[PDB]
């Protein structure tokens, strides 16, 4: 029996690729992907081998990440109960996408997660992973194990010999999610130094900053005139924006399972983007377009969320905010200013902005008054 | 004949006060609202009666304003296209039910207002006088007269005496509206010093500053502890956050009556409020009816914008934002720095955040997955 | 122990009040509801006595499931995929909040029902159970046991002394619901006299018959000029609506467990109710309001299909739904035959059926093409 | 000075025709469609001629209309207020369409048309004019000139040689509507035999008749096995659903011009295949599609009833609408009887009507449950 786990190299995914090999005597496939969180694959690579696994493989996945995750997300305007850039959500379809692969291809009949059994990632993975591959196995240990505490783990680890030791956290090229511990009081600050992609605002420069970014067809392609790749803009604006600490986000959010939970993100070039999107969008954009978009976000919002990323709901309501978002070609002129982000100017090539007299304006008033009149009078 | 006219003490309304006179030969109730614009509405008054007014009145609004109108509009969550707080939007039909009663009560067959014919206010202005009283006569001077320019409207009131003087602007409780002039340019930054209630990010205090807010069944009641009406409590918090340079919006929005416009808003009291709401929503929402009620605030905001405030749909969808916004009570904790509104705490006494055995996630997963494997299966 | 039994009298449900008492030599008290099945409930209670149950409960739920389950889904205008006017829905929250509520009384710590595992009705039972007694046990036997056939089933019956009598079944008041066997091969049209609750059509009056229907505040209240109460209202529209042979559809259902299913429904009483509603809405509810509830009503549907009727989102839209409801009062006409029902003739006190000229027109016209002008221009 | 009228052969028409060529000194290009209103346009063409205008042209635009407009409707599952099949909506955007290029081809500044100033198809003529061409003139002589009455404009046509001769008529191949005169009073059943295009279902055949429908990508493709053309399809549908009387509606209906009107329709094979289309994406839609599909379909039967055909959020839709419609794909078979059209049977070749036990269905309801669990403990 061989099984893909989805290894990231840490202390959990690493108890848990013994666990596999003792639990169902299997051969174990380590995958780590590269998709920005900032630690080195090849060596979680090398720690799987040395842990136990078969065949460990490691991938630079940013690009793939961003040109075929994060972009078509960020066309639609998504964005999770008011404040959600969605970082982590959108980066565990693409995992699960290349496990199941890997597995086809290694002739592996299950894979493996380390996601728990109360949170959102576990319902991500999987629902991908089904939806690729109906007849694909699922183990997810955190569900199936008798671990009673974290004591019992290390104790675990050592007796099998792994390296060993406020809040959980998730890195990759959109985000950092910081969540549980001290973060658990929806009423308590999260501490002071707890961010690392996005520099302080108390600390930012005291001069502001001023950035452009060129979007061709919905997509992003250059930043103050230079073309970048997808993975290469979206590093580019972490740095600019990140000096200025931008992106900061801290909210109490609905899982997909069924509680609240306290989330506090930092989202520093998904911020920038977002704001420079709709800079452009209101030149290029129709206004009914823009105002039947802009109600139909929020249902793409919680599907990527919720893990429906290859779901039929999804890529249906993906051609809608696709073809609208064919006319978003122009450019956005930002201001950064400790951890502020001011739309200070926008152009495009096919600006609607530049027909009708005084007269026109009272007709169109007397018509659109016409029900409420009668409404009126009725009620006479 | 009696016209009841919208007098706001500026030069134009004078103009339009002497154009009626003159036109009309027609009696002229002059009516000026104190809604936060920062002007001695007596003056205005007196101005009136010296500009030809058989009689002027002057009301003091403000309570009305922000508890009849702002509220119930923020309790819905209304944000148009994304930035707009409708500052000006929800004072309209405020100032036009008023005229409307005025002109019932001194038995004036018709009202006036100063809105031009290419703007959004006029059918802001008409549509709740229609709604109001279905027979009432409207008239409006900018698309009855033949004045063009303003050279030419200068001649005319130094002609019959009257006191004569970058971009426009309309200031309320609730913000103040830039436009027009240097703004028109989408890609030109707004000029320095334009801002008048927000004091400049630059130029606010090195150290942040905390607020609370407490809101009751929907609506902010109190401010770092301190009980306040609804208009003392927007007013303290324009203070405590015009000060941080808090609420500055600019955008190129889409018009009713037919295109596009550059505008640039300042709200730091509501913009303060969108949030603390939004904090205190976090915990006393239930998923489910968050999620329909943020796909449904765009249409109210565009119900606002288009000036269909006295209307059956916007009556009706505040059935429903009403509803739901009864259980939000709580207080929010926000972090003030430098142009920027950070949440940082939240509480309620009815929060919904804390039968939850991680095995029920698996049958959850499995059967949300079940189509998806079908369809895949079909595919073969 | 005591379990708080959904008993229908049938055979199942005979066999699952024997093994609830041996499986958990608890105490079973049955509840039986007449909700118009069309049977005598009497009867089943007694048999509940004599198959084993400690105490026995049957009450008449005709009024209470019209007036507050049927009539609130109707206001909403609640069709279920285009079609289903959600017979079984509806009822299935009433049996529960019953069984509940004798749980409560009777000092009982569990209720069981005979919904299956693969279905939707074992949903709707738990979910509103859940919602108004969290810490209740369910008991669905179906879930719980493992007989491997009926065979094995009629023989365990047969051995307790449970009397043992092509598709499958459910009426009540509302509808009648027939799927499974024979009706599983969607391509096979339903076998000549399976329908019960309405004459076919083939053999239906030759001559029309018209029916007048009044609605109050958003509810019929009588029927050709004659009052009615809720549940006597429901049941004289299917007199006359059954004769004729209205109300049937036939179609393939998306389950909320995630397949799809073969339904067939006949609903006399409600299709005359569904179209004499929108015939009196179509001269009292304004063309905004009209045209944002349609577009609501779905979502409300699948709410009721999947089984949040105690749930915050259902109560917040009805909200909404109930305030538009209170419009709706006047006389519905219609003309009955073979099949068909034809609105032929609507009436209202406050009808807004029957304040511009041909110049408004070309105003409102010139001032609705501008975007599409510039939008023309732009292209070039 | 050119103008190119959109002449339907009648009465009015032949007098404007006359009318625009002395009140613009212009000369004038007539233009006949046949769009199914069962006239012969060669007659109209020639007619014209002898009313004076310099050139007609007549063009068999059935096939387009059809398989360009409402077909792509259709797809949508587009219905107006219930019940409005759209048939006269869709027509005019094609007949405008080609007033326009008309106008290109033959060098004319403007188009005319004879709709009344006071209903919707000026708006739809006059919407799609400008969308397609913004700079064209349009001259509409019912909101122009001066006649006061009936009688004047008999005298003018005698007075010009133009022959002259209960409720108006339009028929196209999609339906027949009726409105005005008598039908103008809610409460009266329309006149015993008004219909035209249906048998009175009192006359249709005693016996049932089944028929098929086959559709390929959205579109229907074939009945009862025969390949058939857009066009020949729908007239072959009417044929076979006129005999039966199928496909009659009585409502009134919200004007986009502001008020209420008395409407009945008769649409025979449209009504057939509406049914046809849900019953084949009964088997080919997945379950979420279908609920989002059906939410979006209201919104766009109103823009194809206010005349937003060649608009942006139109097109955008479609976007959506021909995504998802690319999956219908079946066979439909339908029982035609007496005033109905009953869905008996349905088969697609890649039908999702065929992967879990009742253990995971209880985790599915654990979960489902959590927060309305959590609601009712904090109520308490
Ligand atoms: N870079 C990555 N490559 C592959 N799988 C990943 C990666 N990041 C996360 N995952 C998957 O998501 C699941 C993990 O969660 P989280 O990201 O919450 O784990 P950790 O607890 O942060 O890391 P570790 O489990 O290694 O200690 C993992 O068990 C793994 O299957
Ligand atoms: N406080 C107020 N009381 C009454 N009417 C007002 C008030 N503020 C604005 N209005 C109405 O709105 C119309 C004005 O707009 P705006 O406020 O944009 O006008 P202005 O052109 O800035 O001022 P003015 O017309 O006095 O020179 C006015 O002409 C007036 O009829
Ligand atoms: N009138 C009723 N009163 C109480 N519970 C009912 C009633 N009708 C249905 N139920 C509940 O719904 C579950 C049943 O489903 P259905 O109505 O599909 O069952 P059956 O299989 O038709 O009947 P039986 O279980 O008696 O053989 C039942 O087992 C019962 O718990
Ligand atoms: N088949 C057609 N070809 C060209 N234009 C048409 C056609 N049908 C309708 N129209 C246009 O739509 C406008 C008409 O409406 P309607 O069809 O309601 O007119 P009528 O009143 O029936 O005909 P007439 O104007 O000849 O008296 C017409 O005046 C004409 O300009
Ligand atoms: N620190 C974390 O483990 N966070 C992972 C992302 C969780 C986030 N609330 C999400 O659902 O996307
Ligand atoms: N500065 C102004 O005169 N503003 C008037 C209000 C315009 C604003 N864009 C609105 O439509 O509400
Ligand atoms: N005959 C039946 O057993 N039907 C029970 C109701 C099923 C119906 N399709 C529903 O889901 O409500
Ligand atoms: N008989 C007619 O003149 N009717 C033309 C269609 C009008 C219909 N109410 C519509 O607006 O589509």
């Amino acid at each position: 029996m061989k099984i893909v786990l989805a290894y990231s190299g840490g202390l959990d995914t690493s108890i848990i690729l013994k666990w596999l090999k003792e639990t169902y005597r299997a051969e174990v496939i380590a995958f780590t992907a590269d998709i920005g969180q900032g630690e080195e694959v090849e060596e979680a690579r090398e720690k799987a081998l040395r842990t136990g696994a078969s065949k460990a493989i490691a991938l630079d996945l940013k690009e793939e990440f961003v040109r075929d995750f994060v972009f078509p997300m960020m066309r639609a305007g998504a964005v999770y109960e008011g404040y959600y850039l969605l970082g982590t959500s959108i980066a565990r379809p693409l995992i699960a996408k290349h496990l199941v692969r890997i597995a086809e291809e290694e002739g592996a009949e299950a894979i493996a997660h380390g996601a728990t059994g109360k949170g959102n990632d576990q319902v991500r993975f999987e629902l991908t992973a089904y939806a690729l591959k109906p007849d694909i196995k699922v183990i997810a240990p955190w569900r199936e194990w008798s671990f009673q505490g974290r004591k019992e783990m290390i104790a675990y680890a050592e007796a099998h010999g792994i390296p060993v030791p406020p809040y959980s956290m998730d890195a990759n090229l959109l985000h950092i999610s910081y969540e549980g511990g001290v973060l658990e009081d929806p009423w308590a600050e999260p501490p002071k130094g707890m961010f690392r992609m996005t520099q302080d605002p108390e600390e930012a420069p005291d001069a502001p900053e001023y950035v452009e970014v060129e979007f061709f067809e919905g997509d992003p392609v250059a930043v103050n005139g230079e073309r970048l790749s997808p993975a290469a803009l979206l590093q580019r604006l972490n740095e600019i924006g990140g000096r200025h600490g931008v992106g900061r986000v801290d909210i109490v959010e609905n899982r997909f399972v069924g509680m609240k939970s306290r989330g506090v993100y930092e989202t520093p070039g998904g911020t920038i983007l977002y704001h420079a999107r709709r800079a452009v969008e209101s030149l290029t954009l129709d206004r009914e377009v823009l105002h039947q978009r802009d109600m139909l976000s929020p249902k793409y919002a919680e599907l990527v969320y919720y893990g429906f990323w290859y779901a039929p709901e999804r890529e249906a309501l993906q051609a809608y905010f696709d073809h609208v978002a064919r006319s978003v070609t122009g450019v956005a002129r930002l201001k950064l200013y400790k951890g502020n982000v001011y739309v200070v100017g926008r152009k495009a090539p096919k600006s609607l902005y530049r027909g009708y007299d005084q007269k026109d304006a009272e007709g169109f008033i007397k018509i659109q008054a016409l029900r409420l009149r009668v409404r009126a009078l009725v009620e006479r």
